[PDB]
């Protein structure tokens, strides 16, 4: 019993991580077989981030001017390309710690751990999800972009998240693997605001599944709803609206507690309407959405 | 920016986690060097967990029935013997990937990695505090026994904790990696209850520098206390009184913020006698206590 934030082992993805600098200080790369990614900006000077034209930029650089290390062993740059906001720095080494591995673009809604990294070492592990505005809420200082983004399914690591930004407001935005941004962010020092940070209602009904499983009841009550009941409360809240596609991945959980769907739907729309009334559900104050239901079942059912 | 939830890196340990069996199906293992660490109820049978006698139980068993896998590999066992509540089975083969290690006995309100594992398998990782009251609030399976909880400063991993116990309120009761547990528990099938859950004031303290550091600052206020005053409340709202101890402990981060320690006790304060108002600090709609001081230290710096 007990349901905590959890992230995936980190050991595999620890063996990727590198440092990169290319002539303005240091940021982090993931070295998979012979190639290193790396945030494109690491080229820009302190003049170049307000309107950085990086192909123009790049043009300065070569294979010699990219310097990776591997802990205290350095690697020699055979070739380097851009794609997107990306950088592949092609290397005469296969990272002999490749693990199985993909590069997926998640969908808003998605958790995935975030390995921070500062200088190619890692600092720390937790647990992030793609926010419906396509930001992510990290812990990123200087130093920190080049950090990945990582699901594991048994022995295969996930990659969809490389750290590239942070916003005035203090949250995160970055690429998946082949560099391209999540949402509207570019790689520019400019007036970027994130949009609405909704609340991804199909994780807030997961983890209150979860609460059920680990003892946590009190805000079942004695009512039902409908998707577009709840989804009239969903809008006026802020959250998701539910769909029939959320309420079939949500079948196992209610299939194994026997709460219908609908019915912990009323629940969370007396949530909504009611609040806590100073109550907690698994050591929280507020409605938790960066578990998904695939992370609730994976947590209480013990998979490795 | 950014203030996370975050675990150490869990490398260093997935490479010591293995299996154990000794007659009654399987928990976890921890290798270093020619030793493997674990419960010393895997040798309980359903008889036994009641009022197990572990010198006479353990008299039964041999080298050859602590069956050890690291990953599809088997360890021999060539010797084993009980220390407190852990055995330690000695192996012919060294870990090879042993890390610099040490074993500590964390204090109450520290904070610490855990690696959940199944069957010698991570699952994944979370951070804890050892609480006031000797408990950890876990997340813990049948199978989840022998995984353990760490620090790493640099190189060097500080192994404190090795779950062994769920009391019925749903916590988790367990042992440095001597075998001596933490508080009063002990590892039967009993009536063993929780004290107290107090909150870790310090810790509470560091979270809102952190928070301060991080922009979230509209819980500071123009009022001041003393140690005494501020413990009278402290005592009301189950809090651990704050020492001068704590007060040195927390310079620091009342020197890179310019917030008296004192003044920000007063903030702590209101925020216990007047609630949240439904606003949030860091993302919690509680007051957070399992990050320490030098916790906040380390990820507002970007220590790895
Ligand atoms: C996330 C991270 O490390 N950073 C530092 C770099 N910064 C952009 C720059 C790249 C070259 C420079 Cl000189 S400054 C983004 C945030
Ligand atoms: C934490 C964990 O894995 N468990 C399962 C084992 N249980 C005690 C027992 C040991 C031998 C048995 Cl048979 S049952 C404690 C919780």
């Amino acid at each position: 019993s007990g349901f905590r934030k959890m992230a995936f082992p980190s050991g595999k993805v620890e063996g990727c991580m590198v440092q990169v600098t290319c002539g303005t200080t240091t940021l982090n790369g993931l070295w998979l077989d012979d190639v290193v990614y790396c945030p494109r900006h690491v080229i820009c000077t302190s003049e170049d981030m307000l309107n950085p034209n990086y192909e123009d930029l790049l043009i300065r650089k070569s294979n010699h001017n990219f310097l990776v290390q591997a802990g205290n062993v350095q690697l020699r740059v055979i070739g380097h390309s851009m794609q997107n906001c990306v950088l592949k720095l092609k290397v005469d080494t296969a990272n002999p710690k490749t693990p199985k591995y993909k590069f997926v673009r998640i969908q808003p809604g998605q958790t995935f751990s975030v390995l921070a990294c500062y200088n190619g070492s890692p600092s720390g592990v937790y647990q992030c999800a793609m926010r419906p505005n396509f930001t992510i809420k990290g812990s990123f200082l200087n130093g920190s972009c080049g950090s990945v983004g990582f699901n594991i399914d048994y022995d295969c690591v996930s990659f969809c998240y490389m750290h590239h930004m942070e916003l005035p407001t203090g949250v995160h935005a970055g690429t998946d693997l082949e560099g391209n941004f999540y949402g509207p962010f570019v790689d520019r020092q400019t007036a970027q605001a994130a949009g609405t940070d909704t609340t991804i209602t199909v994780n807030v009904l997961a983890w209150l599944y979860a609460a059920v499983i680990n003892g946590d009841r009190w805000f079942l009550n004695r009512f039902t709803t409908t998707l577009n009941d709840f989804n009239l409360v969903a809008m006026k809240y802020n959250y998701e609206p539910l769909t029939q596609d959320h309420v079939d991945i949500l079948g196992p959980l209610s299939a194994q507690t026997g709460i219908a769907v609908l019915d912990m739907c009323a629940s969370l729309k007396e949530l909504l309407q009611n609040g806590m009334n100073g109550r907690t559900i698994l050591g929280s104050a507020l409605l938790e959405d960066e578990f998904t239901p695939f992370d609730v079942v994976r947590q209480c059912s013990g998979v490795t």
